[PDB]
């Protein structure tokens, strides 16, 4: 007998936290005739640009989907290129963000990554952990399923060590065990035309506003961003 | 412990049936008279869907968040749902629908529990469309009960931490594979409001301003046509 009691046990205007699915780079390359991998060169720069615009509007957190845990299903060549492209991009743009007082965290399974990428990530996190500006969270080898599973294993681990009882398990406890925690995204922006989440933040999106746009990520600028904020502010005007 | 190096017509449609109160306002009705259309409209949607070859519909009837309303609102909504279900379950069976409820049934009035059990047995032989009614249900709730269940098994020596994977978690949830291909929310809002979380990983989202009581065959066909061209 495991119980449920929901009637009892009760329980994260500018968006404070924006989540980003940065899609459309391969399409932006097909249009304009280049090779596939050229659009991907523009990802991390454009992200840094968006942090700057966001920082100046009063936005406090950005979580961005960089490398999906399903990308291991790509060719060993495509993935190995993407992990290299990313390690390079991080050291280029490290200074730019850190200088402007941005704090940087990585979420995902880091132990699967190349050892050089692991070392660069740990350095980046440590040197920016004191910064007081915008908080940039990079989802790298991350997924919604993964986050819920790692949290479940941690909870089972604690129960096995006598540190918690099965009836202590509630929304607040589970939330503290996830990699992406409160406060959750108020607005989610996916560029590139698709209208799905593709396994990026399942638990955290329970009350998030969804905004989908056909603009490809490389063409996405300040006007498109303020458009989406403006859109978000409309919905609060027609809802309690 | 960390390693991730396998973790047309829609077969399963999920439905957030919102806009009933707004509909009631725009027509000078009592605030909760719009809700009297919900189960009838759902039966209609089931019948159209069944004829198109859609196999499963999961519909959001009573959220775990509704408990935060006044006692009067809650007693009315649970009473109205028992009444609607008692009026329509034979009609639904005659359309070959099979009916399941997900959610925490132990918090419900005992007459509503009895009516749910009767509905399930009468229809569990049917081979038409499978209708899943989410009643005292939410996304957080499903993930948490699955977690508690897994913790209980580990305590009793029936599994190790290393056995916890996507398949194990899926079989402990109340809404299981196969997950919704398409989600439709009526009434204009563009959120999931803690309906399903784990199950929506790859679902297509379709939002419309149409209020639920005005939702017809044409509105459904647009939604499917829209889905096809993706």
């Amino acid at each position: 007998k495991i119980s449920c009691s929901l009637n009892l046990q009760t329980e994260c205007l500018m968006p404070k936290h924006i989540a980003l699915i940065m899609d459309g780079n391969r399409r932006w390359a097909k249009d304009k005739g280049l090779e596939v991998y050229e659009g991907h060169k523009h990802i991390i720069p454009k992200l840094k640009e968006i942090c700057d615009i966001s920082s100046k509007l009063g936005i406090q957190i950005i979580t961005a989907f960089a490398f999906s845990t399903e990308n291991w299903k790509r060719s060993k060549e495509e993935v190995d290129f993407l992990l290299s492209l990313f390690e390079r991009s991080l050291k280029t743009e490290f200074q730019n963000l850190a200088k402007n007082n941005v704090r940087i965290s990585i979420i995902g399974c880091k132990s699967d990554l190349p050892m050089t990428l692991q070392k660069c990530i740990a350095l980046t996190e440590e040197t920016t952990k004191g910064n007081k500006g915008l908080h940039l969270v990079i989802a790298l080898n991350y997924g919604g399923y993964y986050d819920i599973l790692q949290a479940t294993k941690s909870i089972v681990n604690k129960a096995m060590n006598g540190l918690l009882d099965v009836e202590d398990i509630n929304k607040n406890l589970f939330d503290q065990e996830l990699e992406s925690k409160c406060p959750n995204p108020d607005l989610l922006i996916r560029t590139g035309g698709e209208q799905r989440v593709s396994n990026f933040l399942l638990w955290q999106l329970a009350y998030t506003e969804f905004y989908f746009t056909n603009t490809l990520f490389p063409d996405f600028g300040e006007e498109d961003l303020k458009e989406a904020i403006m859109n978000f502010q409309q919905r609060h005007r027609r809802f309690g």
